[PDB]
C-alpha cells in the first residue's frame, strides 16, 4: 500500500478476472436452480466465484507473490435473474446483462463485501478496475415479452420500462445490427441486447449516476464495454463526467481482427478521453508466437505505425488474450511459448494485462471454453515466476513504464528491442524458433559499457552479456526458445515527462504529470505559455491546476528551479466547459460522390470555423435517413452557439451552408437534439 495513482496505470500488472470462474469465497451466495451448474459443467451459467474469492486470493498472497498491482473484474452490477431458451440455458454469469446498474449482483456479494474487495485491494497496493456495459440492458423480445425479462431496466429496485412498450423511448427500435457499417452498430442491437437510447434525458442521467455511485465506492479505473457500439459524443461527454467528478483510468474495448487497422478506432483511443485495449498488439503478438502467421517484420511494423497512429501509445492496455479470444496456450500446445509472450508483453509499451490462468497455462478456444473455472494456484510455474521477475522491473525501471521502443536487431525469428527513458534502458532479446539458433553479431545498444545478467534469471536461458567501446555488445549465441532480459537504470538531474493524467480537463482540474528529474525543490510547470498553479511537487511526480487558459490543446514542459527545462508532453486538452451530448439534425443535405456532410461552428468543441477540424462524416441511414444526416456531439453546456454544415469531397473540398448561420442554445446538465435545413 501508499499513494495509489488512480490516473498513472504504466507501472501496472493487470490481472483481469471474470468473477464467477475465479474462486467460491461465499457458498451461500450461490445462485440455485437452472441459474447453477455445480462442478461448472456447464460453463454457460453461474459457477459460484463472488468477491470473496477474491479477498482469498489477495489475502493467502497468490496475486501479491505474483506481482500483480491491479485486477480487473466483471461488471459488479445486478444483472438479470431469467435463463436462456437455448440449449445450454444460458445465465448472466459474465456480469454484462444488466438488471439495475445501481445495485450489486447478489451472487458475486453484497455492497459491504464490494466494499471490502476494494480495501483487501486497496491495503496490499492493489488497484482495482470493475466493467461497464452501459450501451444495453439484456437480451430482449419486443415481440415477445416473455423472453427472458424484456430486457427491463431498474432504478435502485424501481422500474424504469421494458423493450416491450416502450412509451417512454429508453431504447432504440431499430433492428439488430448486421456489423454493415459503423453506424449500423450504434444505432442497431447489438445481438438481442437492448440497446439503451443514449439520447434520452432519464438514461443520460441514470447511467452517469451510476458510475458515480460505483466510484464512490473508490475503485481505481473502468473498462467500458462496446466502445464501437455507443455515438462518440456520448461516451466524451461521460468522460468529462468522470473527470469533473473524480478521475479513473478509464479504457475501452474496441474489437480488432487479426491484421485490422481502423481509423476510427485511432481517432477513439485520440479524442474520447479514454484509452483502449490494444487489439493490434494483441492480434499481432499472437501471429508470431501462437499462429505463425506473421513474423519480427511484421511485429516491429506494429510497434513502429502504433507509436504514430496513439498519441499516447503509453496509455494503452496490452495482452495476449482476453475473455474474448481463445486462450494463448493450445491443447498439446508448448508452453515455453507462452513463457515468452509473457516475457514480450511485460516489457512492451502500454499497460500490460494478464487473463486469469494464462500463469497456469489454462487452455480452451471460443466463447464459453475461454472461461472455465480457475484450475490451479500453483505457484511454481515458468510463467508466474517470468511475471513475477518482470513486474518487479517494471515497478523498478521507468524504461518500461515510459521509454519508447527501439529494433536493434531482427530475423525473421530473431527480434532484439530497446527501451529507453533518459539514462534507463532496458535490452531484449527473443528467439522465437524452436530449433534454428544465432549468433548476435554487431548488435548495439544505449546500455553503460558493462556486464549484465539476465534479468530473468536464465529463467528462458538467458545469459550474461559484455558491453564494450561504442555500445557494441560480445557476440553471444540465442538458441530456440531464448529470452534474455538486461537493465540499466541511473539517476536523472534533468526534467523528463513520463507521463500525463488525465488528457483531458477543465480549468482547474488536478492533472498529474510523472517522471524523474523535477528536482525535490519545486519549480514551475507550463500549458502552452502560462504556468500552472503546482498544488505538490517532486522529483517524481507533481500535480497542478490547469491554468486559466482559452479552450484547444496545449503542450506541458516542465522547469526545474535550476532552470533546466523538460522536452514538452503533447495534446493536453482544455474543454470549454461542462459537457453535454447534442444530436444536431440536418434536413435536406443532398450530396455527390465521396461527398460528405460535416459541422463546424464557433466553440473548439465544433472546430472554431476551421473545416480542417469539422465534426463529421455525419450519419444518414438509420436514426434518421438521407438528404437528413445527423450526428451526437459532445458540447459545452449552457451556450449558445453557431454552427454551419458543409459538405467535404473525399480530397479536401468544402461546400459551406450558404447563408447566415444556425444559432442554438446547448442544454445545461442534460442532452439537447437540434434539427434544421440545410440553407441552400
Ligand atoms: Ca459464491
Ligand atoms: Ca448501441
Amino acid at each position: 500500500a501508499g499513494n495509489l495513482n488512480k490516473v498513472n496505470f504504466t507501472s501496472d500488472v493487470v490481472y483481469q478476472i471474470v468473477v464467477d470462474r475465479f474462486v467460491d469465497g461465499n457458498t451461500s451466495n450461490n445462485p440455485s436452480g437452472a441459474l447453477f451448474s455445480s462442478g461448472c459443467t456447464n460453463l454457460r451459467k453461474y459457477c459460484g466465484g463472488d468477491w470473496q474469492g477474491i479477498i482469498n486470493k489477495i489475502n493467502d498472497g497468490y496475486l501479491t507473490d505474483m506481482g500483480v498491482t491491479a485486477i480487473w473484474i466483471s461488471q459488479p452490477v445486478e444483472n438479470v435473474f431469467s435463463v436462456m431458451n437455448d440449449a445450454s440455458g444460458s445465465a448472466s454469469y459474465h456480469g454484462y446483462w444488466a438488471r439495475d446498474f445501481k445495485k450489486p449482483n447478489p451472487f458475486f456479494g453484497t455492497l459491504s463485501d464490494f466494499q471490502r474487495l476494494v480495501d483487501a485491494a486497496h491495503a496490499k497496493g492493489i488497484k482495482v478496475i470493475i466493467d461497464f456495459a452501459p450501451n444495453h440492458t439484456s437480451p430482449a423480445s419486443e415481440t415477445n415479452p416473455s423472453y427472458m425479462e424484456n430486457g427491463r431496466l431498474y432504478d435502485n429496485g424501481t422500474l424504469l420500462g421494458g423493450y416491450t412498450n416502450d412509451a417512454n423511448m429508453y431504447f432504440h427500435h431499430n433492428g439488430g445490427t448486421t456489423f454493415s457499417s459503423l453506424e449500423d452498430g450504434i444505432y442497431r442491437n447489438l445481438f438481442d441486447l437492448a440497446d439503451l437510447n443514449h439520447q434520452n434525458p432519464v438514461i443520460d442521467r441514470y447511467l452517469k449516476d451510476a458510475v458515480k455511485m460505483w466510484i464512490d465506492m473508490g475503485i481505481d479505473g473502468i473498462r467500458m464495454d462496446a466502445v464501437k457500439h455507443m455515438p462518440f459524443g456520448w461516451q466524451k461527454s461521460l468522460m468529462d463526467e468522470i473527470d469533473n467528478y473524480r478521475p479513473v483510468f478509464t479504457f475501452g474495448e474496441w474489437f480488432l481482427s487479426e491484421n485490422e487497422v481502423d481509423a476510427n478506432n485511432h481517432y477513439f483511443a485520440n479524442e474520447s478521453g479514454m484509452s483502449l485495449l490494444d487489439f493490434r498488439f494483441g492480434q499481432k503478438l499472437r501471429q508470431v508466437l501462437r499462429n505463425n502467421s506473421d513474423n519480427w517484420y511484421g511485429f516491429n511494423q506494429m510497434i513502429q505505425d502504433t507509436a504514430s497512429a496513439y498519441d499516447e501509445v503509453l496509455d494503452q492496455v496490452t495482452f495476449i488474450d482476453n475473455h474474448d479470444m481463445d486462450r494463448f496456450m493450445i491443447d498439446g500446445g508448448d508452453p515455453r511459448k507462452v513463457d515468452m509472450a509473457l516475457a514480450v508483453l511485460l516489457t512492451s509499451r502500454g499497460v500490460p494485462n494478464i487473463y486469469y490462468g494464462t500463469e497456469q497455462y489454462m487452455t480452451g478456444n471460443g466463447d464459453p471454453n475461454n472461461r472455465k473455472m480457475m484450475s490451479s494456484f500453483n505457484k511454481n510455474t515458468r510463467a508466474y515466476q517470468v511475471i513475477q521477475k518482470l513486474s518487479s522491473l517494471r515497478r523498478n525501471n521507468p524504461a518500461l513504464a515510459y521509454g519508447d521502443t527501439e529494433q536493434r536487431w531482427i530475423n525473421g525469428d530473431v527480434y532484439v528491442y530497446e527501451r529507453q527513458f533518459g539514462k534507463d534502458v532496458v535490452l531484449v532479446a527473443v528467439n522465437r524458433s524452436s530449433s534454428s539458433n544465432y549468433s548476435i553479431t554487431g548488435l548495439f545498444t544505449a546500455l553503460p559499457a558493462g556486464t549484465y545478467t539476465d534479468q530473468l534469471g536464465g529463467l528462458l536461458d538467458g545469459n550474461t552479456i559484455q558491453v564494450g567501446s561504442n555500445g557494441s555488445v560480445n557476440a553471444f549465441d540465442l538458441g530456440p526458445g531464448e529470452v534474455g532480459v538486461w537493465a540499466y537504470s541511473a539517476t536523472e538531474s534533468t526534467p523528463i515527462i513520463g507521463h500525463v493524467g488525465p488528457m483531458m480537463g477543465q480549468v482547474g482540474h488536478q492533472v498529474t504529470i510523472d517522471g524523474e528529474g523535477f528536482g525535490t525543490n519545486t519549480g514551475t510547470v507550463k500549458f502552452g505559455t502560462t504556468a500552472a498553479n503546482v498544488v505538490s511537487w517532486s522529483n517524481n511526480q507533481i500535480v497542478v491546476a490547469v491554468p486559466n487558459v482559452s479552450p484547444g490543446k496545449y503542450n506541458i514542459t516542465v522547469q526545474s528551479s535550476s532552470g533546466q527545462t523538460s522536452a514538452a508532453y503533447d495534446n493536453f486538452e482544455v474543454l470549454t466547459n461542462d459537457q453535454v451530448s447534442v444530436r444536431f439534425v440536418v434536413n435536406n443535405a443532398t450530396t455527390n460522390l465521396g461527398q460528405n456532410i460535416y459541422i463546424v461552428g464557433n466553440v473548439y468543441e465544433l472546430g472554431n470555423w476551421d473545416t480542417s477540424k469539422a465534426i463529421g462524416p455525419m450519419f444518414n441511414q438509420v436514426v434518421y435517413s438521407y438528404p437528413t444526416w445527423y450526428i451526437d456531439v459532445s458540447v459545452p453546456e449552457g451556450k449558445t452557439i453557431e454552427f454551419k454544415f458543409i459538405k467535404k469531397d473525399s480530397q479536401g473540398n468544402v461546400t459551406w451552408e450558404s447563408g447566415s448561420n444556425h444559432v442554438y442554445t446547448t442544454p445545461t446538465n442534460t442532452t439537447g437534439k437540434i434539427i434544421v435545413d440545410w440553407q441552400n
